[PDB]
């Protein structure tokens, strides 16, 4: 007997346009959801999301164990020391069910100043062989720019929601330096299902991934129509219903930092469900040196005691802590 969570569907199309009052009315809906369960679905987002699903299914289902070693992150392949973030995250049959492929900003090439200077969190994407996966790199790169465009529009809504000018976050979310990532997650069907891949909550619920706050400004998530997400509320954990036509949005712990917990980063987790499904998050992260002053929209004056925190240190530390709390993925 678990409840459904209030996860309103908000038409974000006005954030792409120039009707200011219409943008305010969207911002009011984002303010309301951000202060309630902390989730909403963005609809009328303009992304070709059936193609995203199909191309991702194609990749996941045609990639071979050989390819996966050749693309693997440092945790699965020691030869691959630079890859802490970007690459393949392998399955372990009998033990670990999930697997995935993470990629970063496509403008991180050997000549980008940030990979010349070896700045942490910045990596050059690895890719499969073009003729084994025809069109995949081109598809994936363009998806990165499509969701970047969406996320950019959402962030104008968050800014307006908070009483700011609309470019308040978005001006620091730039194609040249953003540390945003796409992750293409596969959660497979299996029996026998490997028991070491299931965790049990304090309430008995079986899980594929335990409670956590996201490491992001916001998170912009496509998922297949299989129900799996729960958010923690004052009244206990609630089910987030699936909607494969929409993007599930929520704040991460950096928005909570920037707003003195006014927009909280909702605590959530993933139920274990034995079904073939996709989780494709885009983590909206700012540039390495972005350091917005924390504010407080509770206060007549808007002043916060919190100290600024540069996005790169935030992210490097947060990613590492997520792995320590909830395991290597
Ligand atoms: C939405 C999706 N998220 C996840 O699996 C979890 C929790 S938000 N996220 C992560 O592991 C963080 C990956 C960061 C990525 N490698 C990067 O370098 O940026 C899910 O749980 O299905
Ligand atoms: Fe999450």
């Amino acid at each position: 007997s678990v409840s459904k969570a209030n996860v309103p569907k908000i038409d974000v199309s006005p954030l792409f346009g120039d009707d200011q009052a219409a943008k305010m009315r969207v911002a009011q809906q984002i303010d309301a959801a951000s202060r309630d369960t902390g989730f909403f679905y963005a609809v009328n987002h303009g992304i070709n999301v059936q193609r995203l699903s199909q191309k991702t299914k194609e990749f996941h289902m045609s990639i071979t164990p050989e390819e996966k070693w050749d693309l693997a992150i440092r945790a699965y392949n020691k030869e691959h020391q630079d890859q802490v973030r970007a690459g393949y995250y392998l399955s372990i049959p009998g033990k670990k069910a999930v697997e995935s492929f993470c990629y970063l900003n496509p403008n991180f090439t050997p000549d980008h100043p940030r990979i010349q200077a070896k700045t942490p969190t910045h990596e050059v994407n690895v890719w499969p062989d073009e003729t084994k996966h025809p069109g995949f790199q081109d598809f994936a790169e363009q998806y990165y720019w499509d969701v970047f465009g969406l996320s950019s529009a959402l962030l104008k809504g968050y800014a307006l929601a908070l009483g700011k000018e609309e470019n308040f976050f978005a001006r620091h979310f730039k194609p040249d330096d953003t540390l945003a990532s796409v992750v293409l997650i596969r959660y497979p069907y299996l029996d026998p299902y490997p028991e070491a891949a299931i965790k049990t909550a304090a309430d008995g619920t079986k899980l594929s991934f335990e409670w956590h706050e996201d490491v992001s400004l916001i998170t912009v998530l496509y998922q297949s129509n299989v129900q799996n997400l729960q958010v923690e509320t004052a009244a206990g954990y609630q089910d987030i219903e699936a909607d494969d036509t929409g993007y599930l949005i929520n704040c991460g712990s950096y928005m909570a930092h920037l707003t003195n917990n006014y927009y909280k980063a909702p605590i959530h987790r993933v139920k274990w469900v034995n079904a073939e499904r996709q989780s494709l998050p885009f983590f909206v992260n700012l540039g390495y040196d972005s350091v917005i002053d924390p504010f407080d929209p509770r206060e007549p004056n808007g002043k916060s005691d919190r100290e600024p925190l540069s996005y790169g240190d935030y992210l490097q530390n947060g990613l590492v802590s997520l792995i320590n709390k909830n395991g290597q993925t």
